[PDB]
């Protein structure tokens, strides 16, 4: 009925396990597209698994690092780590590559891409609120924490590459921002302003509208390419 | 009148905002001299701003990292971050480059250089005292913390370069120490010995005399080159 | 008399200072074998000393980093740092290179190598127990912490090389595990399972048997090469 009542239910959907699985699937799919990733999974399977954990949990690793917490604190969530490990195994080692074939099917892939953006926006907002809890007026800390929560492994791409034996120092995601990195920066500014009370909008409405923006952009970008 | 009475007033001058501004101005001037820095400020303005934040607050980032605190804890000091951002903007984007012209004027630049050394020595001593508060007998932790507080961005120069898209691994400030890095190492040893009670001198007198040493050296080095 | 009574005394031998000294000696010997290490000790003695501190305490640096503690927390143990510094000085600067000659004598070197493995296994188990204390069910955190405690400087070899002015990004100890790195991974899994209560064996018996495995392997590998 009411618009705000729909936004409250949208902003409170349980991300675990379905929306988190979509996040893991899309992120590990990107890993498999990277040069040498399939070869690495055969010769260095542990390093391949660690690369996938970076793609799945890099948001929490970077946020915890920025806030001076254990960078692997999120790995105490055993069910999430196991679910992400199952996604890595199925994408790289499923007989007949069947899991890859099913999730790469474009109608299914676009749904996973949309569900991942639901998770990203929730992570941005949680980063801002978590930083605010520790620093009531730490505007720059709120923005940094929300930014790495949304960008994820992209901001540590130079060292994700290093783990794979690759070194390309001529570029990085700060010097040249991809769209998700730049959109996460815009997002963390909006949620920080909403935390300041400067932006006259409820947190649920901002989550709903910014998620729709991300869904439309990413789905369009994915379908086009 | 008394020498110790003058040292107490010298060692307690409010560094914010005037002495901190001089620190920011000199540090961002060095950034602008680095290869590709002006080009970077045009094409990648956010990364340019982040580079300037490293030059202005790298001392606190490194000390917080060494002590297991949030590496961006100092960015909760909104007024300092805003003042440093204003210095970055004026140095790189002032119409007619006027701010750069005024602060690069040698009589004015030597004053800024001298005021920066006041801030550096205070930061070294604060690092030693802060580490001591957490480790009453942690001599090596006191020396490490005082050292990075004084050296600043120099000790993370390899990764300041990486942010700019530069990689020169054949050298670093530990393998080949510049004068400020080496002088900060001598300084943190002196303040640690003063904390041990081994060195028979008041903390205010050591601040006054070591600051004068730094002022004379840096001013002379700056004027000469 | 009883087997478990012998294991309790074996698993509780005081590692400081004799077993720790053997750890430092073997680790600094490996440092001296690295390319340019003797030259570095002459031209950059401070950086050489820091490299040796990484080889002696890298286990604690990495574990503290993973758990969000001060990475130099272990350097508050002044006696250990001083003992490690004495080993570095004697190995690189002893007149007539006499200390190197005595500890490189194969019968003596094999004893030091065996005593180092006693220290490594104790460090693995302590890492698992320390992580468990903070995360009662953090299986993945227990395994990560035990792993870096056992592997030591090997897992940060790329940045130990960087400190020396070397950059070889085409390989790392995760992508290509050496035997001690792989054995420490097996060890931390066993001690984690023993913490889970899944593995029906006492902690003292596991320490005794896994140490013997490491002693036999490393001594054999050292003697052979
Ligand atoms: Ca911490
Ligand atoms: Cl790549
Ligand atoms: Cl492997
Ligand atoms: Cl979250
Ligand atoms: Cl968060
Ligand atoms: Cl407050
Ligand atoms: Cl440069
Ligand atoms: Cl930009
Ligand atoms: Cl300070
Ligand atoms: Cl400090
Ligand atoms: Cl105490
Ligand atoms: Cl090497
Ligand atoms: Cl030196
Ligand atoms: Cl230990
Ligand atoms: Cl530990
Ligand atoms: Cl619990």
């Amino acid at each position: 009925l009411q618009l705000g009542e729909l936004a409250a239910a949208f902003a409170s959907v349980p991300v675990f396990p379905l929306f988190d699985a979509a996040y893991f699937i899309v992120s590990v799919l990107y890993l498999k597209y990277e040069p040498g990733a399939v070869e690495m999974s055969r010769k260095s399977p542990f390093a391949s698994w660690l690369c996938a954990m970076l793609h799945c949990f890099g948001s929490y690793i970077l946020a915890d690092l920025l806030l001076g917490e254990s960078p692997i604190h999120y790995f105490s969530n055993n069910s999430s780590v196991i679910l992400a490990t199952a996604v890595w195994y199925l994408i790289f080692f499923c007989p007949m590559n069947l899991f890859y074939k099913c999730v790469s099917f474009l109608p299914v892939k676009l749904i996973f891409v949309a569900m991942k953006e639901v998770v990203r926006v929730r992570k941005i907002a949680a980063g801002v609120h978590h930083a605010h809890h520790q620093y009531h007026h730490g505007w720059f800390i709120m923005m940094a924490t929300g930014w790495v929560k949304g960008s994820g492994v992209a901001l540590m791409s130079n060292f994700e590459q290093l783990l794979r034996g690759v070194w390309r120092p001529e570029t990085n995601e700060i010097l040249h921002m991809s769209f998700p990195t730049k959109a996460s920066l815009y997002g963390t500014v909006l949620f920080t302003l909403q935390q300041t009370h400067w932006l006259p909008v409820s947190e649920a409405n901002l989550v709903f509208f910014f998620t729709m923006f991300m869904i439309v952009c990413k789905v369009f970008m994915t379908a086009t390419h």
